């Protein structure tokens, strides 16, 4: 790898360990280089993408057919699981069924009392549009159906979970990749279907890729001959932590 190479990656925020745990290994390994990083979520690194602004967009979500038809490639990483959060204020302590989460998050159900916590309204913080993991949820959990609309639904204006931990406060629900509430310090993980998202039958997993341009820039082709070396694959290993 040539002295200067330049790596810039944007998307997933899901992936920002994973970004950080390459660039610190991809920089001392070769000296001289610089990996950029920045995580607006994952639609908005596949926009940079196309447009040529980033080199490789990290991204929480399958490539589509009609961002491949564009000369875009996705490579596997890693794999994670969607934990469902609540506030550790929160008084409400069980866990959902797959039903029960598919109801709050449409709205059919609008109360904790209904699944066994307090006479009080549930507050449904959702991911923006741009976030993988809000497509995955919606994928998985939602099954074809529409997310609830209404006074006790808010979408956060940013794809960033350390603000919507913020928001829960006693009431709200959410979701976001299990290591960044893995610890539980910050949040309550609700465990679905009697699973915790560490079990290998918790519903809610999936691939984490990097989407590049075909053909492949040699910085690209640097960077992912890093990323999958066993070396690469140490390093990823770093940002499960």
């Amino acid at each position: 790898v040539p002295a200067g190479t330049k790596v810039t990656i944007d998307g997933s925020t899901s992936m920002v360990n994973i970004n950080e745990a390459l660039k610190a290994q991809f920089q001392q390994t070769f000296p001289g280089t610089v990996v950029q990083t920045d995580a607006q979520g994952t639609d908005k690194g596949v926009v940079n993408l196309i447009l040529g602004k980033v080199d490789l967009s990290a991204s929480s979500r399958p490539l589509t057919s009609q961002e491949q038809a564009q000369g875009l490639a996705a490579v596997p990483v890693a794999s994670d699981t969607i934990a469902v959060m609540v506030g550790r204020q929160n008084p409400f302590a069980g866990g959902l069924t797959s039903a029960q989460l598919r109801d709050i998050f449409t709205g059919k159900i609008s109360n904790w009392s209904e699944v066994g916590g307090p006479n009080n309204t549930i507050q449904v913080i959702n991911r923006p549009s741009e976030s993988g993991t809000q497509q995955t949820f919606a994928a998985q959990v939602l099954q074809g159906q529409a997310f609830g609309q209404g006074a006790n639904f808010q979408t956060m204006p940013r794809d960033a979970t350390t603000p919507i931990i913020r928001a829960l406060g006693s009431n709200g629900i959410s979701y976001a990749t299990y290591g960044q509430v893995e610890n539980q310090q910050t949040a309550r993980i609700v465990p679905i279907d009697s699973l915790s998202p560490n079990q290998e039958n918790y519903p809610l997993r999936r691939q984490l890729f990097y989407f590049y341009k075909t053909p492949p820039s040699p910085q690209v082709e640097a960077f992912l001959g890093f990323a999958t070396s066993p070396q690469g694959q140490q390093a990823i290993t770093n940002a499960f932590e």
